[PDB]
């Protein structure tokens, strides 16, 4: 049967065998043809607001990145599909044209700072608080994938639903970025942290904007002063003092995410305790296009 | 519309609503700038005697305490800023820098035990009785809210205007130490009253220091063979009276500080019954820095 010798021959054939046991990644890559989607605005190679139209079957709000070095546009999409979380945005497809191009999922109702300058005077403190859990949530998925999110802003969270937000794909913001990272380009899931305290800020402030008419070549030094974006009118001390915290100048002194989500959850479990809102007790983008069905609910 | 499943799903995007009706803690918590405010003399990481002064409005009586161990420093800054009574010290604001900083507010008049001192030929009977009057009721104040102070001494009021008195923030002095504290390190509201009564004899005495050149050693036995400090020459014995009481061995047999401020409006009421000071019918610290305006002035 089996010699010595027939076994080495072998090894041209057959690879040797060593099992990570390692999790097989199953995450799906949607190849989408061109004619399937139409541009509509352009965002920012260049990014359109546009629609996802599959011949048939709905119109799904989707952005087109259209941007070799294809090794980058392919692999950034390795890892945009790859994400699995409830909160976080996923990779629709891509469409292999001569310049590849990425399709990401944009929700119906908008970025969460447009929603919230909006509905500014008909947001009570439940759904506010909700919102905070689930950025945390998201956040934590990415800090257990060892994904640096780099940019997390109340722009770049979108709401499916009035209840349900997502944190937009990532794909520099000096007012939203933490001391390492503006003075050495450090960037860390703790980076992340003063990050979402900043957008935490943005939602308690109905939209204002962080250090409105500060040049960004001087929030360096406030914040080595020790100044801190102000404590929002409706929070109590205990919502605005996890705010501060995360804005700590030792990255180890900030909150991590899994408590960051264990904290506004209990929050969120007797809302009007830490947010006073007055009264308490659809959007712009939304009527922009409009079925207009995301995506996520359209499929799986 | 609302199914049983869709209700279990959104669980994980709406935490379940259990209302308190607690009271939500409006406290405010202010960020301050470093540069806004000077330190001049050491008091005590450590402490300074400084003047805060805000860019382009004042110069106001501060003691900044510059002390990883943050989460104590936060957590100190958070219960220091929710106090809020007419005679008791409040938090001014924090600095974020790298080493957080606390900003508590000083009286323009300094410490009262100092006042005693300077001012005692000056002092009729109204003043002193009415400054009783005011740390019971800043004592009982602490008591409803559960903070046991631990410290309470002549130094540790301050002169906000001759007829205001603030007990200053909490933030071992043997010779006003209750028994039990001294023997078992307990400490409760009615460690507090014994506290209280040595600081009342403080003012009585116009400053005399507790148990002169006694050994601290030695305290606690001449506690227990029942002597205690001695008659002030202006005290009626109802006046002393109340002070013995104070220093019961049973801290139950003490009263309580709202007894101490119904007892002392009384005699505050008539207070040449009570008292009798011959002669009865600015500071050194007032002159050391010196606008010089209290923070309550300037504030709210």
């Amino acid at each position: 049967k089996r010699t010595l010798r027939r076994l080495l021959q072998e090894r041209e054939l057959v690879e040797p065998l060593t099992p990570s046991g390692e999790a097989p990644n199953q995450a799906l890559l949607r190849i989408l043809k061109e004619t399937e989607f139409k541009k509509i605005k352009v965002l920012g190679g260049t990014v359109y607001k546009g629609l996802w139209i599959p011949e048939g079957e709905v119109k799904i709000p989707v952005a087109i990145m259209e941007l070799k070095a294809n090794k980058e546009i392919l692999d950034e999409a390795y890892v945009m599909a790859s994400v699995d979380n409830p909160h976080v945005c996923r990779l629709l497809g891509i469409c292999l044209t001569s310049t590849v191009q990425l399709i990401t999922q944009l929700m119906p109702f908008g970025c969460l700072l447009d929603y919230v300058r909006e509905h500014k005077d008909n947001i009570g403190s439940q759904y506010l608080l909700n919102w905070c859990v689930q950025i945390a949530k998201g956040m934590n998925y990415l800090e257990d994938r060892r994904l640096v999110h780099r940019d997390l802003a109340a722009r770049n969270v979108l709401v499916k639903t009035p209840q349900h937000v997502k944190i937009t794909d990532f794909g520099v913001p000096i007012k939203w970025m933490a001391l390492e990272s503006i003075l050495h380009r450090i960037y860390t899931h703790q980076s992340d942290v003063w990050s979402y305290g900043v957008t935490v800020w943005e939602l308690m402030t109905f939209g204002s904007k962080p250090y409105d008419g500060i040049p960004a070549s001087e929030i360096s030094s406030i914040l080595e002063k020790g100044e801190r974006l102000p404590q929002p009118p409706i929070c109590t001390i205990d919502v605005y003092m996890i705010m501060v915290k995360c804005w700590m100048i030792d990255a180890d002194s900030r909150p991590k995410f899994r408590e960051l989500i264990i904290e506004f959850s209990k929050m969120a479990r007797d809302p009007q305790r830490y947010l006073v809102i007055q009264g308490d007790e659809d959007s712009n983008f939304y009527r922009a296009l409009m079925d207009v069905v995301d995506a996520d609910e359209y499929l799986i």
